[PDB]
C-alpha cells in the first residue's frame, strides 16, 4: 500500500535528532525531579510523545500527552513501548477541548516555531495553563528571549557576487546578472530560514523582547505584537543585508535552549528579515529600529514581522515580512 | 520594488555553479570548433545565453538563442555586455514557433533533467532539428545513455534505524516508529532526486537504454516509452532499497558529460526509485528487471518511470513512479 506520510515522518526526525533541543528538554525535565516527583503533567502537543515519557522518568506520577495531529497514534505505540500505558495517556485532539480527568501539577511543552511564534501554538499552551494548570503549578519552559542582530550574511553575498565571478571561470561576463540577482533574492518580504554563524553577525545581539510564559496578559500582547525596540553599532566594514532574529526560552531550576547562530545549531536556524539590497556599513555604524513579530491576518498561524530601521544617517525605514 | 523571481534566478544560478555540466558544454563546444567555424547555430533553451556566448567563442558566425521563459530577457543583456550583439540574437519564445532568418549547420542545447527525461524537453530539441538544422548538420550532444543500478541507500538506511537509536542516545525506547518511518519514506509511487556515492551502488550499473538523439523514430520512441531490460548480480550483503537511474551524454569530437554517483556530483544527482519497504539481498544475488521513462498522462511535462523488477527468487513485481 502506498502512504501519504512523508512530512510527518519528517518534521518528527527533524525535532528528535535535533541534539541541541532534545537533550535542553530531556535536561530541563530532568532537572525538575523535585517539582514533577508523584505529580501529573500535561505534555501540549506530545507529538511522538518522548517528552512525556522524559516527564514519567523524572518522576511524573501521570502525563497527559495531548497531540491535535495524525502522530498521536505513533505516541501511544511509544508509550506502550516503554511499558508506561498505565501513566502516560495519549489523547487525540486540540488542547482547547480535551477532556482531563484532572487539574495538573506542570506544563511541559515544545510549542516554538521559526523565529519562535511562527504555527502560533504559544496560545494553546497559554489556554491549556489558564483551563487545567493548578494554581502556582509550573510551566516548562518558563520564559523566552528574542534577539535581534544586523547581518552580513556570507552565503547570501557569495550568490549575488557569483554573476560577477562567472568571466573568472569561464570566460564569459555575466556581472549584469547581479541587479538580476538581487532583486530575486532579497526584492521580496517573505522571512527566509537559514542558519547563520558568527561570521554573519554585524553587531552585538540584542534582545528585544523577554516573554514570561505564565504572565498576565500575554495572550493579548500576541495579537498586538510582541517586540521592542533595538540600537547597536556595526563591528567593521561590511554589505549590510538585514537582520537575523532568533530566540531561546529558559527551564527554571537554569538550563537555557538557545537558537543563537553564535550557539549550536538547530533546527529552528533563524529567521532572517533582508533588505531590499544591501547597504554599505563600517565600523562604529549607528543602527537602531524596532521589530514586532505578529499573527498574519490572512492565516493567523503564520508569522509577521513588521521592521523599522534606520541605519548610520540614512532616514528610517519600514519593510513588512511574511513567513516563506 | 518587490518581484517574484527567486526561483528563476536560482535554478539558473544551480545549473552554472553546476562546474561538471558547464565545463563540459565549454570544452564539448570548443571540441567542436572545426564545425562551428563561420557556421551558424541555433542554441535551444538558451537560458541566460551562456552556451551561445560559447558557441560564438568557438567560431560561430551568428547564433540564435531561444529562450521561452522570462529569463531571455537576462540572455540580452549578457550578449550584449560581451560584445556579441551583433551575432548572438536572443529570441523569446517556445522553438516550436520561432522565426529564423535561415536554416542552421548546428543545435546545441541543455535539455536534460532529472532522470534524464523530466520536463520532456528534448522533443523541442527534435522539432527544431526537423525544422531547422541543414541536412548532415550537428546536434551537440549528439547522444544520451541511460543507466541503472540497484541502491542500499546509506542515508536512507540511516533516517530507517534512527528510530531504533533513540534509545543509545536519549533512554527512550522509539523502535516502533521504524515500520512508520518505513511507509512514509519508501511506501509511496514518487520519484526522489537524490544524489548517491559509490557506496550507495550495490551492483555493477546496466546500461539500459542508448539514445542517438538524431535518428529516425525517436520522437516517438518518446512517446512509447524510452528504456530495456537488465541484468545484475549484488556485490555483497546490503538491504536492497531500490534502484537508481541516472545518464550521460556525448559530445562528438568524445567528451562524456556523466551523471553517475561513481562520477562527480551535478545538479541532476540521481532519480531514484524506492521499493515499498527493504529486501535483504546477499553477495550474488541476481536481480533483473526492466526500466521504462514515460510521459506521465496527467502533465507530459512530467518524468513517469515504470520499474518491473525480480530480486533473487522472488516473484517478479511492478511499481509505477511518478516524479516528486
Ligand atoms: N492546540 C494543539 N493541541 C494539541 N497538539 C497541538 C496543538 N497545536 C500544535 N499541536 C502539536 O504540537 C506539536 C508541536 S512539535 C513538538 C512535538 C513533541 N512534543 C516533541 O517535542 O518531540 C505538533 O505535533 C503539533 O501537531
Ligand atoms: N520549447 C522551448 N523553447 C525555448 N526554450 C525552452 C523550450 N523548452 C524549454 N526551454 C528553456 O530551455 C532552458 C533549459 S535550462 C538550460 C539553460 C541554458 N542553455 C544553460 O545551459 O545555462 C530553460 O531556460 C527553459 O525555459
Ligand atoms: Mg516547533
Ligand atoms: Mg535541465
Amino acid at each position: 500500500l502506498y502512504y501519504e506520510c512523508y512530512s510527518d515522518v519528517s518534521v518528527h526526525e527533524e525535532m528528535i535528532a535535533d541534539q541541541v533541543r532534545t537533550e535542553a528538554y530531556r535536561l530541563g525535565i530532568l532537572k525538575n525531579w523535585a517539582a514533577l516527583r508523584g505529580k501529573t503533567v500535561l505534555d501540549v502537543g506530545a507529538g511522538t510523545g518522548i517528552l512525556s515519557i522524559f516527564c514519567a522518568q523524572a518522576g511524573a506520577r501521570r502525563v497527559y500527552a495531548v497531540e491535535a495531529s495524525a502522530i498521536w497514534q505513533q505516541a501511544r505505540e511509544v508509550v506502550r513501548l516503554n511499558g508506561l500505558e498505565d501513566r502516560v495517556h495519549v489523547l487525540p485532539g486540540p488542547v482547547e477541548t480535551v477532556e482531563l480527568p484532572e487539574r495538573v501539577d506542570a506544563i511541559v511543552s515544545e510549542w516554538m516555531g521559526y523565529g519562535l511564534l511562527h504555527e502560533s501554538m504559544l496560545s494553546s499552551v497559554l489556554h491549556a495553563r489558564t483551563k487545567w494548570l493548578k494554581e502556582g503549578g509550573l510551566l516548562l519552559p518558563a520564559s523566552a528571549e528574542l534577539f535581534v542582530a544586523p547581518i552580513s550574511d556570507q552565503m547570501l553575498e557569495w550568490r549575488l557576487g557569483f554573476w560577477s565571478q562567472v568571466k573568472q571561470h569561464y570566460g564569459v561576463d555575466m556581472s549584469c546578472m547581479e541587479s538580476f540577482a538581487t532583486r530575486c533574492l532579497m526584492g521580496h518580504s517573505e522571512i527566509v530560514v537559514q542558519d547563520l554563524s558568527g561570521e554573519d553577525v554585524l553587531a552585538r545581539p540584542q534582545r528585544f523582547a523577554q516573554l514570561e510564559l505564565a504572565r498576565a496578559g500575554l495572550e493579548q500582547e500576541l495579537e498586538a505584537g510582541v517586540g521592542g525596540r533595538f540600537r547597536c553599532s556595526c563591528y567593521g566594514s561590511a554589505p549590510l543585508h538585514g537582520f537575523a532574529v532568533w530566540f531561546q526560552v529558559t527551564f527554571p531550576g537554569p538550563l537555557v535552549l538557545s537558537t543563537s547562530p553564535l550557539h549550536p545549531a538547530t533546527h529552528w536556524k533563524q529567521a532572517l528579515l533582508y533588505l531590499n539590497e544591501p547597504v554599505p556599513v563600517e565600523q562604529d555604524t549607528d543602527i537602531s529600529g524596532e521589530i514586532t513579530l505578529l499573527p498574519s491576518p490572512d492565516n493567523p498561524r503564520r508569522l509577521r514581522i513588521l521592521l523599522r530601521y534606520k541605519v548610520g544617517d540614512h532616514e528610517e525605514k519600514t519593510k513588512d515580512f511574511a513567513m516563506e
